[PDB]
This record gives C-alpha cells, structure tokens and sequence, in this order.
C-alpha cells in the first residue's frame, strides 16, 4: 500500500535573508533530493514525500524562537507549528509532518557538530511530527532525509537493535546503490505494519510541484560553494569532493558535487563521477 507524507516546509528569517527570492526553489530542490531517497527500493516500502504547504518567516516575531540549542529549537518549532495545521486530513493543506530550515549553527550539549534534530517515531502525531535542519548547503537534503528517518522510528545503524540486521542513511555520522540499511528497512516496515503510519494513507490534493531536474542543473559548483561557505566563496579552482575558496586558500565539507553539476562540455557529475550526459 502506498504511503504519502504530506509536508509543510518552513524557513526562518535567517534563511529568508540569505536566499532572498530564490528561497522557495532552494527548499523544494532540497526536498526533491530527499524524496528521491525515500523512493529507493532498499527502503522496502512505498513512500512519497509531498509538499502541501510552505511558510516563510520574514518577521521573526511571526515564527518560533530559533536558537543554537537544537533540542530547544525543536521544541519551540513543534509548539509553534500547531496553529498552522488544519485539524482534518481532508483539508488540502493539512500536513503529516513539518520541517524547519535555518542558517543558525545548531548545537547539542556536546558540540555544534549537530546539523539537525527530531523526535523518534512521531510521524502521525500532529503535536510532535517535527524536524529542524541546519542549512549548510545542498547536503542539507541528506540531513533532511536522515531526520525524517528518525521521525519514521529508524535508529542509528550502530545501535544494538541493528546488530543482527546490518555507509547508509542512518549512519551515526553514503552508498547510492543501497542508501538504506537492512535495519532501516526493518524498523520502518514494523512501524507501518504495527499501524502507526495511518495518517499517511490519503493522497495529497493539489501538491506543490517538486522540481524534476537534478539539483546541479539549477545550481553550479560556484553556487554550491556559496551555500556552504557564504557568498564570497567560489569553486576551487572533480565530482568526488567539492572544494571551495576561503596565498590561495581552499576548504571542503568532504561531500560530492551535486548530481547534475556540470564538469565539462557534455558531461556532469553522477554519484561522485564525471560522466557523459548522453548515456550509451
Ligand atoms: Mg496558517
Ligand atoms: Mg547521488
Ligand atoms: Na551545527
Ligand atoms: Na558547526
Ligand atoms: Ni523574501
Ligand atoms: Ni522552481
Ligand atoms: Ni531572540
Ligand atoms: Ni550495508
Ligand atoms: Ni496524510
Ligand atoms: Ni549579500
Ligand atoms: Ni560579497
Ligand atoms: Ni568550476
Ligand atoms: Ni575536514
Ligand atoms: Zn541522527
């Protein structure tokens, strides 16, 4: 049976300032990558992520308090989002989950290595079905999908309950041939089969159309570098690691160039490798 995750995306003031008129397309681009991941057969389930609503916070007073404390930021967002959800899933703009995006560096008690936060197994509880994501560039799509995995009751793959079953999406800190681990396939199947994904059964009405082009088609290497290292950053000056400018000084978060990023005439990056656009 087909599951549909009806989603509201929310961008805080920091994102509105940074992205300007490009914001909505950026969020939708991020989300399109996540949706493709949930369509991978390795998840052993049918799950379509769809957007039913986007809110942009131009005035900080109209949003939740966003802070460097990720758990508090999550709690704040989760309370705030409740007023924006119609009670009935018959309403076209009713959503099963809500994601907040911010430029703010999120932190745990430990460090600020944290890039997102969510609660486990909450997807059909309107009061708790929430994720918060630090936008450090297009790699935020992978953070988005990781946190939604938690929302679907998937643990980290290094956990003890994954030992017999199990690199992958739920790794404690990516294999595009098999993005989801056996444990993740198991844990989401169980969650759904135990009846807890019941809000996900209904089709969306007039969903907000996701971009079908690869993310690198919209955003070149220089743009990718800007998203991660600020607007003064550019591509350093292939495909496997995106190096950006910061004596010539260059830096990297160690992620591949986005899929569809041009790496020459007639060629683009697919899975960290420069290849001909016209496949043989
Ligand atoms: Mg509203
Ligand atoms: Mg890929
Ligand atoms: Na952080
Ligand atoms: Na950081
Ligand atoms: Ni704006
Ligand atoms: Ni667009
Ligand atoms: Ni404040
Ligand atoms: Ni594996
Ligand atoms: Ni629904
Ligand atoms: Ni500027
Ligand atoms: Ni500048
Ligand atoms: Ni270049
Ligand atoms: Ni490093
Ligand atoms: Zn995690």
């Amino acid at each position: 049976s087909h599951r549909y995750v009806e989603t509201m995306l929310v961008a805080d003031q920091s994102m509105a300032e940074f992205h300007g008129s490009g914001l909505k397309h950026y969020l939708l681009t991020l989300f399109s990558v996540a949706a493709r991941l949930y369509k991978h057969p390795s998840i052993r389930n049918s799950v379509s992520l769809v957007v039913v609503k986007i809110l942009v916070i131009h005035d900080e007073q109209k949003g939740p308090e966003v802070t460097s404390n990720a758990a508090l930021t999550l709690r704040n967002f989760c309370n705030w989002q409740k007023q924006h959800n119609p009670p009935s899933d018959r309403d076209a703009e009713h959503y099963d989950t809500a994601i907040l995006f911010t430029r703010q560096d999120l932190c745990g008690s430990q460090t600020c290595d944290t890039l997102g936060m969510a609660d486990v197994g909450t997807v059909c509880d309107p009061s708790r079905s929430c994720s918060v994501i630090e936008d450090d560039g297009l790699q935020a799509a992978f953070t988005t999908a990781h946190e939604l995995g938690h929302v679907f009751n998937m643990p980290h793959d290094d956990a003890k309950q994954c030992a017999s079953l199990n690199s992958h999406m739920m790794a404690s800190m990516l294999d595009h041939s098999q993005p989801w681990s056996p444990c993740s396939a198991y844990m989401i199947t169980s969650f759904l089969d135990n009846g807890h994904g019941e809000c996900l059964m209904d089709k969306p009405q007039n969903p907000i159309q996701l971009p079908g082009d690869l993310p690198g088609t919209s955003y070149d290497a220089n743009r990718q570098c800007q998203f991660t290292f600020g607007e003064d950053s550019k591509h350093c000056p292939t495909c496997s690691t995106l190096w950006c400018t910061g004596v010539l000084v260059c830096q990297t978060k160690h992620f591949p160039w986005a899929d569809g990023t041009s790496c020459g005439e007639g060629k683009w990056c697919i899975n960290g490798k420069c290849v001909n656009k016209l496949v043989p």
